[PDB]
């Protein structure tokens, strides 16, 4: 059947004519969903390879109206599974929420849909990611350029040591090695968040190996959390396990206990606004302070 042979012959290695001819298969019959949805799922794999993510949104609307009666729910949900899967390595921060977005609206009321749930929590672990970003900005600032920390040592983004060397190439083969491109030494806000998420990640591990912060860390609402993980970013691990008391009266949720005691120590004397911030945080359990 000629809708299976336009799909099938379509593959190939001139994205731009591949993708007019998958057109071509929609606008050839279509209205049976499966090989429109085939095609649809190629046309967004080859825009999500293209960079081009408008296109890809536009066509994923397109894919999702196949799902309420043209394709089986099992396929559809298989689709839209494995695009989650292969655009959750993406530095795109917006177009993941975009997408997250409509696939929860698409799914809303999906009958035995088990994806609502798994798009729901990843988009609310995306805007966590957000609030942590614009948090430790606001603490110790975001920088596009390489510049040098207070040691001499070569950095970017939000506190990312690149590199102990004084060579300004070696540091900028560093970065190159972590973005994935020529970036001559300029990296844009979204590469910024990604260095910044992976050493987020890193300071998770650290605070959950550590004996005394695991139980509170556990403890804790994602907003104290990212709090917590504020004060290990300003001091580590250590430093911030000696917080014996202010520690202990925070997994009790004392909050205004635990705020006025950690309003007593060397850190908050030290770096009032940024303590000030961060106690309000541990208290209310909002982002109000930023
Ligand atoms: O099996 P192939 O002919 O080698 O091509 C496959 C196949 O697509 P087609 O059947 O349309 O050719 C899969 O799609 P389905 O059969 O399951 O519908 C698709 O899997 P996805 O569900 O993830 O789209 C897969 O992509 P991948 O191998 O990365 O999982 C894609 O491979 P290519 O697009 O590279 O040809």
């Amino acid at each position: 059947e000629n809708q299976y042979y336009n799909s099938k012959a379509l593959k190939e290695d001139d994205p731009k004519a591949a993708l007019s001819s998958f057109q071509k298969v929609l606008e050839l019959e279509g209205e049976k969903g499966e090989w429109g949805f085939k095609a649809l799922k190629q046309m967004i794999k080859i825009n999500f390879k293209l960079t081009n993510f408008p296109e890809m949104m536009n066509r994923y609307k397109q894919l999702l109206t196949y799902i309420r009666s043209a394709v089986t729910r099992n396929y559809s949900e298989k689709s839209i599974n494995s695009i989650l899967d292969y655009i959750s390595t993406s530095k795109q921060m917006d177009l993941l929420q975009e997408f997250y977005e409509t696939t929860l609206e698409a799914l809303k009321d999906a009958k035995n849909d088990r994806l609502w749930f798994k798009t729901n929590t990843k988009l609310g672990k995306l805007y966590l990611e957000r609030n942590i970003f614009e948090m430790l900005r606001i603490d110790e600032g975001l920088r596009l350029k390489i510049y040098k920390d207070t040691e001499g040592y070569y950095t970017i983004g939000i506190g990312h040591l690149l590199t102990k060397s004084p060579s300004l190439n070696a540091a900028k083969s560093e970065l190159d090695k972590a973005i994935g491109r020529n970036t001559n030494g300029v990296i844009t806000k979204d590469e910024a968040e990604k260095l910044f998420n992976q050493d987020v990640d890193a300071a998770v591990r650290g605070i959950l190996r550590n004996a005394k912060l695991k139980p509170v860390y556990d403890s804790l609402d994602a907003v104290r959390r990212a709090a917590l993980i504020n004060m290990v970013f300003q001091m580590g691990e250590t430093g911030v396990a000696g917080f014996t008391n202010s520690l202990r009266m925070l997994q009790q949720k004392r909050w205004d206990e635990a705020a006025v005691n950690l309003a007593k120590s060397r850190w908050y004397n030290q770096t009032p606004n940024r303590a000030k911030r961060v106690i309000t945080t541990f208290r209310t359990g909002t982002w109000d302070a930023y």
